[PDB]
RNA sequence: UGCUAGGUGACCCAAUACGGGCAUCGGGCAAAACUCGCGUAGGAUUAGCGAGCUGGGUCGCUUUUUUUUUUCAGCGGCCCAUGGCUUAUCCUUAGCCUGUCUUAACG
């Protein structure tokens, strides 16, 4: 819901932080969780249907069939950067940066 | 592989009588050569490595030789898995360690 609020108002900035607030902890207690209780890391990230989001590396990928996703650069405002990191991690909210996209391209037309 | 001692000689030299060289065998211990584990000058005004930059298969990788058992590497050619590192590369200083001097010691 905030995303949603966050398309909506573009120049907000104080609860901005905590929404990098939210993001990281979240970030810290999945991966935190994967190595306390891996059924339960499995079973919410199915459940929400989350990519893993743990840690010259890997993130833990398999035995063979070693399909990867790594993204390393070769000045921003704020919502510019923190809003495709939060489309990148989460499937559900790229479905739902397509799903408008093609929305606002048809409703324009 | 290299030394020293042995034992052999259808060989050569020496011998008022016998030992040397020369070939071969094998006992003793030995070097050599390779590999990896770590250590190691600073520089971001060196930030990507202009490269096979790492790995897998295929050969080529110039010898069989005592009983159940035995013989490295990208080093080159070919495909191929697309990865390997990130004080990585690049620069400039510099042989390295024990040493010697000092400090009470650490340095």
């Amino acid at each position: 819901e905030l995303v949603k609020h966050f398309d909506a108002n573009r120049k907000e900035l104080r609860p901005m932080r905590e929404l990098e607030i939210m993001m990281n902890q979240r970030r810290r207690m999945l991966t935190w969780l994967r190595r306390a209780d891996f059924e339960s890391y499995a079973y919410v990230i199915s459940k929400l249907g989350l990519q893993d989001i743990y840690t010259x590396x890997x993130x833990x990928x398999x035995x063979x069939x070693x399909x990867x996703x790594x993204x390393x650069x070769x000045k921003t405002n704020l919502w510019q950067r923190l809003r495709p990191q939060l489309l990148a991690e989460d499937p559900v909210l790229a479905a739902q940066a397509v799903a408008t996209a093609a929305a606002e391209k048809q409703r324009q037309t």
